[PDB]
């Protein structure tokens, strides 16, 4: 690792060699050039200690079975050393280390000199700008961090609450870049752009602000100059030695701006800011950044619910809680792939309960137009001052400055990313008056002007007041019809802002299960859902799958084997997830106590998991994935579980007309028991609704029966198809036996008729085209080819290689389809050609009642 004396440079350290402090008797030696590093582990940038060890193949894959449990934890109760060499070609310019992402705290050493202590460098989110000119010399230099162990209850850091299992190193390390910075007498820092757009959206007057710091021994004059959005800006100011000033540039108008819009509402353009700070007529430093022209409000409506709007357009928030990799392994591509999945799912937002991702994540979200909901996390140090019996230690005087500094640093990162619609200063508990003032003050200081939400629960903060959100559960199984209830003010019904709720277990696809659990573990899974699974939660509330398994047995029938359990798990996850979203969609436009947002719990998992996920750790797509995708289609037909209303949802930003909504009922022997065609439907923009018909109570329906919704646009084209499997027996709730994380059932619906649905057939043809942009698009055509009256039900197509393994990540236009005899559908799958790994592409088609076939592609 080198540096160029050219003033402006901000090169990240590309790697380190790491080792336990157990191996080091003389702290000061580690940073002296030529210190012997034999037996040290080389790790890439942004590594936890444990991620660093795995990179070196020192332990088995923790995604598989109980591998993570065989890792001795004790070795991570002492500090570890992160160490690298640093070539300096010319110490003409000053040298800085600028960084964050240290868990939990660190000593910083340069060339035998301790330049900062763990007291000065403390907290994952705190930024640090260390002037190390005094210690740097020409040639080979050395920098070493003594990173201290991490405890999320004690440290203003990251913890994993109850999502998965505790990583053995408890995430200790450096999980962001350490930047080596070079500049002259004057350092440029904190350059940003306050932007205020008018309500006609055709003018913005922009305010550029940036700090300059004179780290030389004498007074200087410095000119700060460059462009913002195609406009010259320039300011000259004076500076004493060691002095820092905030330069505020004069206002700049931008007549007709390229407004930034969420996915599906317009472009995702960003403008540039580009400043050079100069001394004696020479660049001393320089900073390039981006920003979006976009307004965002989150106001409380008349029923007391939080309501987002972007560029004056109100939106129902539809998304899921986002989590990074359990050992915080970063990969830019993987981050874009995940955000791209949000758009495949048709969601508009992700929430980050702490674990706030590096800058690139937000760059991508900005470009994709995916909205982000960052904030602090519950259930550990962050709320330890205000959460009573909940895990997390009470604050001491020294916690407050770190807390505030953390807020300032994150606000400083987030402020100019248009995808950000708010920061959450609380999650389960809102902070007290002291801590909230610190948080609000840090925001003002950074010019963070985005909505501030006191909590994701219902608890209000002293100063910002009501949240307009709720966290009543559930997080484990409830019947689909639960989601439709507005009568229980203490429950997770579709009203207000559901900031974190799901129905628990989300069994991943077979291809995934086999990679994550041994045959014996999988055997136990279906036979005894009541037993602990290492790949659910470390929490006792969610250590097992009892609640899911009783429900799955009683509703769909007892399980014969693994395949039976799994295919039943997928229909239940498809059924539940769909209902959860479709209910919130419908109740959006309700006059009184409407639904304002829904954050599914969760969008993804930190590792290979059995719950709280839409996509799994390998990017694979199951029942719950398909269920949300269906529920969130842009032009969509649904059916209400509470009252049989056939509703139509238009998520797009244009009103739409000439819509025909064909709705049919069938028994399990294929006999049509009802039919409706509503023609000339007109549904307005951005999640407006129209009823097509309320299905009447029909007699002679089989115990288990189907519903077939079809929606076509005025040019023909089938735009939405939605198939329900229902029961003349109803799911009912024993509301009185409710606990915080679910509501128990008194009655169960009977969908076991599905066990006996007669065989059908499909009916498949596929071919592929590889683009010059290194993607492949595979086109499959499905047909119900049988001569009966039975549908080809829950047909699932997967791009696979010759090994029959799924090509991932992948994005379908539609999947898990149901076709009545003679009907046809054409599907599109897009994926990177390289993920095929030289193999020829194939498609694996599997139905509930059509068996499995794979056709070439
Ligand atoms: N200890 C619970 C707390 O976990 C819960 O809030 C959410 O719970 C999810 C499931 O436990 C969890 O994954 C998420 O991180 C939490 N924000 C609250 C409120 O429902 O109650 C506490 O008793």
């Amino acid at each position: 690792l080198s540096v160029g004396a050219a003033a402006g440079n901000a090169t990240p350290i590309p790697g380190y060699v790491i080792q336990s402090s157990a191996q080091v008797s003389d702290d000061s030696a580690v940073s002296k050039p030529g210190f012997p590093t034999s037996g040290w582990y080389p790790v890439s940038s942004r590594s936890t200690v444990y991620a660093g060890l795995l990179q070196n193949g020192k332990y088995a894959d923790p995604f598989y079975s109980t591998n993570m449990q065989n890792v001795p934890a004790a070795q991570f109760s002492v500090p570890w050393w992160y160490r690298t060499d640093l070539n300096v070609d010319d110490t003409s310019s000053r040298t800085y280390l600028d960084f964050s992402g240290v868990l939990s705290k660190a000593d910083v050493w340069v060339n035998g000199t301790k330049v900062a202590t763990k007291d000065q460098v403390n907290g994952a989110y705190t930024r640090h700008d260390l002037d190390i000119t005094a210690q740097v010399h020409t040639g080979v230099n050395s920098v070493a961090f003594k990173v201290y162990p991490n405890d999320p209850n004690r440290d203003l850091s990251m913890g994993w609450i109850d999502w998965a299992q505790t990583p053995p190193d408890q995430n200790m390390g450096i999980v962001r870049d350490v930047l080596v910075r070079r500049s002259g007498a004057v350092a440029l820092r904190s350059a940003h752009v306050i932007q205020k757009l008018n309500s006609a959206l055709d003018h913005a007057d922009l305010t550029v602000k940036a700090d300059v710091r004179n780290d030389s021994a004498n007074a200087v004059q410095t000119t700060v100059a460059g462009t913002v959005a195609g406009k010259p800006i320039s300011q000259t100011v004076s500076l004493a030695a060691k002095e820092r000033k905030t330069v505020t540039f004069p206002l700049v108008g931008l007549d007709r701006p390229n407004v930034w819009w969420p996915a599906g509402m317009g472009g995702q353009h960003r403008y540039d800011l580009d400043l050079t700070a100069s001394v004696g007529g020479t660049p001393s430093d320089a900073a390039k950044s981006k920003f979006g022209v976009r307004d965002v409000k989150a106001t409380l409506n008349s029923s007391g619910g939080r309501q987002y709007s972007v560029n004056g357009k109100p939106l129902l928030i539809r998304g899921g809680g986002y989590t990074p990799d359990l050992f915080l392994r970063w990969n830019e591509t993987a981050a874009a792939d995940k955000l791209k999945y949000v758009l495949n799912l048709g969601l508009n937002t992700v929430r980050l309960e702490g674990h706030i991702e590096p800058d690139e994540f937000f760059d991508i979200a900005d470009d994709l137009g995916v909205l982000t909901m960052p904030g602090w996390e519950c259930c550990d140090k962050w709320e330890g001052q205000v959460n009573g019996e909940e895990k997390g230690e009470p604050w001491v005087e020294s916690d407050y400055p770190i807390a505030k500094a953390s807020m300032f640093s994150e606000a400083e990162r987030l402020r100019d990313h248009p995808s950000v619609i708010s920061f959450h200063i609380g999650s389960d508990f809102a902070p007290d008056r002291r801590i909230e003032q610190g948080y609000l003050d840090a925001m003002k200081a950074a010019d963070f002007l985005l909505p501030v939400i006191p909590a994701a629960s219902a608890r209000p903060s002293p100063i910002t007041g009501a949240s307009g959100m709720k966290m009543n559960g559930p997080y484990d199984y409830v019947p689909p019809v639960y989601w439709y209830d507005k009568s229980q003010k203490d429950r997770g019904g579709a009203w207000s802002f559901n900031s974190a709720t799901s129905a628990g277990v989300d069994i991943p696809t077979m291809d995934t299960l086999k990679r994550m659990m041994s045959a014996s573990e999988l055997d136990t899974m279906w036979k005894n859902p009541s037993a602990k699974q290492y790949h659910r939660s470390s929490s006792d509330t969610f250590g097992n799958l009892k609640l899911f398994g009783d429900a799955l047995t009683k509703r769909y029938g007892a399980s014969a084997n693994l395949n039976d359990f799994v295919r039943k798990a997928q229909l239940s996850q498809y059924e539940n997830v769909r209902a959860e979203f479709e209910s919130h969609s419908r109740n959006y436009t309700d006059s009184t106590n409407p639904s304002t947002g829904l954050i599914y719990w969760m969008l993804n998992s930190p590792w290979t998991s059995l719950h709280w996920q839409l996509f799994d750790a390998y990017m694979d797509q199951n029942g719950a994935y398909y269920g949300a995708k269906k529920a969130n289609e842009p032009l969509h037909i649904q059916y209400s579980h509470d009252n049989r209303s056939v509703v139509v949802i238009n998520q797009t930003s244009n009103a739409v007309s000439g819509l025909t909504a064909t709705t049919k009922l069938y028994n399990l022997d294929g006999t049509e028991k009802y039919s409706n065609t509503k023609t000339g439907l007109s549904v307005g923009a951005l999640g407006a609704k129209a009823t097509a018909v309320t299905v009447p109570a029909v007699s002679g329906l089989s115990t288990t029966y189907l519903a077939k919704n079809v929606l076509t646009d005025s040019s023909g084209k089938e735009v939405s198809r939605n198939v329900y499997w229902l029961s003349t027996k109803a799911d009912t709730l024993n509301w009185g036996g409710s606990d915080w994380y679910y509501t128990p059932q008194s009655a169960f619906a009977d969908l076991s008729g599905l066990n006996n649905l007669g065989q059908s057939a499909v009916g498949a043809t596929a071919n592929s085209v590889a683009g010059a942009d290194g993607t492949t698009t595979t086109t499959v055509t499905l047909k119900n080819t049988s001569g009966g009256r039975l549908p080809a039900f829950y047909v699932d197509s997967k791009v696979v290689d010759s090994a029959g393994k799924p090509v991932l990540p992948v994005e379908w236009n539609d999947n898990a389809v149901s076709l009545w005899p003679g009907e046809t559908t054409t599907l599109t799958a897009k994926y990177r050609t390289a993920d095929l790994k030289g193999s020829k592409p194939s498609v694996r088609i599997s139905g509930w009642n059509t068996g499995t076939q794979t056709v070439p592609a």
